[PDB]
């Protein structure tokens, strides 16, 4: 019983964090096997960012210009290359603490744990969702660049986010570990902005189920709805559409509580229109959308 | 920018978790040097818990009646002893992943991270507070007993909590690592229940300071209050009394933001009496009390661990 914002244990990722220095800049990197991954903007000065030619900037760098340190030890850099917006530093030692891992690109709505680091050392761990507008709402300061986001499933780390920049609105932008940005962002100095955001409907439904597992019931009503009618209401209130896959993914929580998916949608429908009436669900006065149906199953069953 | 409920990195603690099995019961243990610490209720059958005589139960166990496993390697038990509500199993090898560590007893209102574990395998980590009523509002299922709570101080893990039971309201009770319970709970089947709880005032104020640091300023107003006047309103909404010590420890956040402590109390007074009128603070439509003053400073100043 209980329901908390729970992160993955971070130890397998802590064993991969390093510090990467190129000239006057230091940021974080991720050491897997004999490669260190970090944002390619490490190689840029402030003046370079106005109009960078990353391929030329990198031609003017050599292996010796990159200082890589794992705790107190310098790694020898023996090669360098760029894949999209990620720099890959080859080093002469494979990380002995390399976990089982994969790189995955996640969809909006999906959650992960962030290990916020500075200078290759950890500050803390917390859960984030990829927003529909491809930002995350993290907690990050200068020098957090190169911190990563991940999930852990049957002993295997799936890295899905590398942190690159904070946007003027105070939210965060980055890439997958193949170096492709999430959303319309770029690693140079230009006006760029996140669009309008929406609420992750399937996550809100998963959280309602969680509330029912923990004994909340007051929002269940006597009504039902169709998927198409629910989606008409959702759009008015800037909620993402709910798809049949979503319904299917919510099956297990449906099974466990007795509450048909469309009946829970009928509950949300009334909440979207009429609000929470001064009431709380699982410790909150707003509808929470950063728990997936898998986050809920993991903690509640 | 941003302000999250941030847990400690858990790697130093993950390397200490093991499984302990006695009869049909399996729960988690903490392996530090050549000792394994776990709840002593591991030695009890369901029959025994009505009125356990732990020293009579324990004297009847042999070393070989305990099965301790690190992963799927057996740690042979070579000695046992009880200290308060914790069992200490001496084992035949020292954990080579033992971090620097200390046992510390925390006070109510203080915060720590829980590493929730099942069958000796960590499943996740979250940050929570010790409630005024000495419970924790954790997230735990059957099997979680022996899971621990901790803080990190530079390179040192300060262990503060070991999980023993869920009470009937769905909150959590346990001990320090010397096996003394927080609060008036006991490790037997009783009708014990969670006493009346309050909101941790100082922590709410700390989080309003976090909000200001992050640019969320709408609840700042032109009024002030005295400490005594404030406490009258605190009493009515079931908030802990604010003391001059609490006022002192908000000193640094006050200095950083330029908002006097008693002006921030004036802002909270108004939020209590009026509510939020539809608005949010740091993404919440409720007043949050699980960040301490030091927690705000640590996150906002990018403190790391070694
Ligand atoms: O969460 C973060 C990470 C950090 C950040 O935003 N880094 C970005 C950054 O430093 N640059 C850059 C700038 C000048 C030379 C080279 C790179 C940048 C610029 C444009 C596009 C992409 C990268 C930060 C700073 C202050 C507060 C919060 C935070
Ligand atoms: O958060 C937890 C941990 C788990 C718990 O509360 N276990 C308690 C428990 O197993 N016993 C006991 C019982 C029979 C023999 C021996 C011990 C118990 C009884 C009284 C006093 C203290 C210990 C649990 C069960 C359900 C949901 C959530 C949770």
């Amino acid at each position: 019983s209980g329901f908390r914002k729970m992160a993955f244990p971070s130890g397998k990722v802590e064993g991969c964090m390093v510090q990467v220095t190129c000239g006057t800049t230091t940021l974080n990197g991720l050491w897997l096997d004999d490669v260190v991954y970090c944002p390619r903007h490490v190689i840029c000065t402030s003046e370079d960012m106005l109009n960078p030619n990353y391929e030329d900037l990198l031609i003017r760098k050599s292996n010796h210009n990159f200082l890589v340190q794992a705790g107190n030890v310098q790694l020898r850099v023996i090669g360098h290359s760029m894949q999209n917006c990620v720099l890959k530093l080859k080093v002469d030692t494979a990380n002995p603490k390399t976990p089982k891992y994969k790189f995955v690109r996640i969809q909006p709505g999906q959650t992960f744990s962030v290990l916020a680091c500075y200078n290759g050392s950890p500050s803390g761990v917390y859960q984030c969702a990829m927003r529909p507008n491809f930002t995350i709402k993290g907690s990050f300061l200068n020098g957090s660049c190169g911190s990563v986001g991940f999930n852990i499933d049957y002993d295997c780390v799936s890295f899905c986010y590398m942190h690159h920049m904070e946007l003027p609105t105070g939210v965060h932008a980055g890439t997958d570990l193949e170096g492709n940005f999430y959303g319309p962002f770029v690693d140079r100095q230009t006006a760029q902005a996140a669009g309008t955001d929406t609420t992750i409907t399937v996550n809100v439904l998963a959280w309602l189920y969680a509330a029912v597992i923990n004994g909340d019931r007051w929002f269940l009503n006597r009504f039902t709805t169709t998927l198409n009618d629910f989606n008409l209401v959702a759009m008015k209130y800037n909620y993402e559409p709910l798809t049949q896959d979503h319904v299917d993914i919510l099956g297990p929580l449906s099974a466990q509580t007795g509450i048909a998916v469309l009946d829970m949608c009928a509950s949300l429908k009334e909440l979207l229109q009429n609000g929470m009436n001064g009431r709380t669900i699982l410790g909150s006065a707003l509808l929470e959308d950063e728990f997936t149906p898998f986050d809920v199953v993991r903690q509640c069953s």
